[PDB]
């Protein structure tokens, strides 16, 4: 038996409302080959296919007119011929791919559903594209017959940056893996208990507001979840600390838009609020919580303040300063997206998270749930009148009366089929759900039995977990009622994105397909089978995963290297990659490779695989999870050492370089031929066919 890619329609994920092959040949993509748009509004999916396909396999992809490869913009796109009586699409964000041997055919029904098709282009030519090395081989597109469109128009990541920061390079690398898996929302969880992470200006506040908001992120940018307030596995080091720049923030959000990936942005209250009091002297005030001590105009960072924070929910400074944050993170959107080359119409997500957590009770001026009635009631009207839809956790419904008509509760907690308060605001109160039930959706929830991490949920919530529940069913509604799903990376414990996408992935693509994917079209075991060639993209991506016991495809796969563009060292050159999901060396590893010279016979040259890292599991020390203590091993390099007399060739001379490789971990070899001309010791041109290039 012989290593061989997956059927190329085999691979997509999330699994499309409709994909057949249709007849003849692939698509072979050239150096040279061109696209075409209809509307400079998908020159971003264009985008996406180069920022890969440039390193991977050299390709311009130029904007050219007739083109091989088309992409059209068609408001009007009909794929409901393949909606049967039993699915249910958001066809804003549909797409059709129809392609031959000679040319590739893409319709969209917006900008986003552009990206759509470009990520599904990039999963049907191969899990290697992300590779940081030009590789040898052509790229083809399949022939194939394609129509999509995702079922719930809300397909989320919240990430919790508030109780450890993340950098804005490690939130693009979140957003490139997220539109990989075609996720459109990114919610983020900017102010905690514990910190503050976006500057917030005195720039256009309201008439007489003489707040400095700059103090927010200067004192609560400086505060994070600590170490020493725990006594359990939580890592020894404390959260990172730090917030973005409006500059960063901007970027954050033009980067996400680009991706195909709107901004929601969350400032809990009136609980989960410290940070807010501790960084704004002017919010402790009325029945705020706790009080700064002895003449001090903030309340202290301490263990004591940890859950027992109300901001003054009966202040007016509390809304003013409310609304101001509200305005500054709208115009840092609007300024993203502007900074971006996708339409607002799209990209503008109108909504705001006010989070609705209970505040904690000290005083005696009204009991908790009356005033998180006049919090709610009051910062749900601040909202409304900047025309966006209101977002609560749970715990937010207790003001389910006083929030406006229209709200959205993002449920986590218990059976929101039986929640009477939830079915009152879709029921009664014209509202919406976003599902996250901690079971299916929360990462901080250990993903296999061998790992440490939070049990409560389902002892370990696995990718069954992840996969197997319908949002529609979970919620006990009608469609039109779910917005969709979001999995949720709270950062108590996560001091790392190596260790946040340890919990993230391989999860976060079974969320993907539930978000997108037809109830009737989900597979938990197809899923799973997947998930090999999901690992080989991310170890070209350069992201970790848990290696979950419960997924049967880890494979190897082997692609040849353009060594054209490698380095010739003491006749040393790297001709191949192996990636194969938990190497802990190379010693397992059986390699055979020959160079066959025109004239010549199959000559064995030395192989030297080289792995920067080995794979490893989560480690403790002293009763602690060590920061990056569970990773991935390296894609292995592949060096063979080219004969003396090869190399010393005044002349040029072309040859045949077969590479096998067996492995002790995975049953099925690879065999790798491709061609190869050298001259002055150096590969002038390598070529993976039975003609050379010219
Ligand atoms: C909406 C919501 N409020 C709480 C809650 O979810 O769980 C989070 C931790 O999740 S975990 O660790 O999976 O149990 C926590 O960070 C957050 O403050
Ligand atoms: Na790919
Ligand atoms: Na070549």
């Amino acid at each position: 038996i012989s290593a061989v890619a997956t059927d190329p329609l085999s691979r997509l994920t999330p699994r499309p409302l409709y994909a057949q092959s249709a007849d003849g040949e692939a698509f072979e993509l050239k150096k040279n080959t061109c696209v075409s748009v209809s509307d400079g509004s998908l020159l971003p999916a264009v985008d996406v296919m180069r920022d890969e396909l440039g390193t991977s396999y050299g390709l311009k992809l130029a904007e050219g007119t007739n083109c091989p490869i088309t992409f059209t913009l068609d408001e009007n796109l009909d794929v409901t011929g393949h909606v049967g009586s039993a699915q249910s699409i958001t066809a804003d964000e549909a797409y059709t791919i129809v392609s031959d041997a000679d040319s590739v055919t893409v319709k969209a029904r917006s900008a986003t559903a552009g990206i759509w098709a470009a990520q599904t282009l990039l999963q049907l030519i191969g899990p290697w594209t992300n590779s940081t090395v030009k590789l040898a081989d052509v790229a083809f597109i399949p022939a194939v017959n394609i129509a999509d469109a995702p079922r719930y128009q809300w397909r989320g990541v919240l990430v919790d940056p508030a109780r450890s920061f993340y950098p804005l390079d490690e939130m693009k690398q979140m957003i490139d893996v997220m539109s990989a898996y075609k996720m459109n929302t990114l919610h983020l969880h900017l102010s905690e208990d514990e910190g503050f992470r976006v500057e917030i200006t005195n720039d256009g506040r309201a008439d007489g507001d003489t707040t400095d908001y700059t103090q927010l992120a200067i004192k609560s940018g400086a505060i994070s979840y600590q170490s020493a307030w725990t006594s359990n596995w939580s890592p020894a080091q404390d959260g990172r600390t730090g917030y973005w720049t409006q500059s960063e923030f901007i970027e954050l959000v033009a980067y996400a838009a680009d991706h195909g990936i709107a901004i929601v942005p969350e400032i809990d209250g009136p609980g989960h609020s410290f940070s807010l009091l501790h960084g704004l002297a002017e919010l402790n005030t009325g029945n705020s919580n706790p009080k700064p001590a002895a003449g001090e105009d903030t309340p202290a960072f301490i263990q004591s303040a940890q859950g027992r924070s109300s901001l003054a929910t009966d202040a007016d400074i509390t809304y003013t300063v409310l609304g101001h944050i509200m305005d500054q993170l709208d115009g840092m959107i609007d300024k993203g997206i502007k900074a971006s080359t996708m339409p607002a119409s799209e990209l503008k997500r109108m909504y705001f998270h006010l989070g609705g957590d209970q505040l904690f009770l000290s005083g005696g001026a009204g009991n908790k749930t009356e005033r998180l009635q006049e919090y709610l009631g009051r910062s749900g009207a601040l909202v409304k009148e900047r025309d966006k839809t209101t977002i609560v956790w749970n715990d937010g419904l207790d003001a389910v009366d006083q929030i406006p008509e229209g709200s959205v509760v993002q449920h986590w907690t218990g059976n929101a089929a039986n929640n009477a308060s939830i079915q009152k605001l879709l029921n009664q109160r014209n509202g919406k759900i976003i599902m996250s039930p901690a079971g299916n959706t929360y990462f901080p929830q250990r993903p296999g039995t061998e790992t440490t991490g939070v049990t409560w949920a389902c002892g370990a919530c696995t990718t069954s977990n992840f996969y197997q529940w319908n949002p529609t069913s979970s919620a006990g509604t009608t469609e039109d009622k779910v917005l969709g799903v979001e999995d949720a990376l709270w950062s108590e414990h996560l001091r790392s994105l190596n260790d946040a996408e340890f919990l993230m992935y391989t999860r976060m693509m079974a969320t993907a397909e539930v978000g997108w994917t037809q109830q009737n079209r989900k597979d938990y075991d197809n899923w799973n089978k997947r998930v090999g060639d999901i690992a080989i993209d991310l170890m070209n991506r350069g992201a970790n995963f848990h290696k979950a016991t419960e997924v049967t495809s880890w494979k190897g796969s082997y692609a040849a290297v353009d060594a054209a563009e490698q380095k010739v060292t003491d006749g040393k050159v790297l001709v191949g990659r192996y990636a194969e999901p938990g190497l802990t060396g190379t010693d397992g590893l059986s390699f055979t490779a020959t160079y066959t010279a025109e004239g010549g016979t199959a000559v064995n040259l030395p192989v030297t695989p080289d792995m920067k890292q080995t794979y490893s599991q989560q480690q403790l020390k002293n009763g602690r999870l060590v920061v990056n203590g569970a990773h991935m091993n390296s894609i292995v390099d592949v060096y063979v050492t080219l004969p003396s007399d090869v190399l010393a060739a005044d002349s040029e001379a072309v040859g045949r370089l077969d590479v096998s490789v067996s492995s002790s971990t995975y049953p099925i070899p690879s065999d790798s031929s491709m061609s190869i001309a050298i001259k002055d010791g150096k590969v002038t041109q390598t070529w993976t066919g039975d003609e050379r290039p010219t």
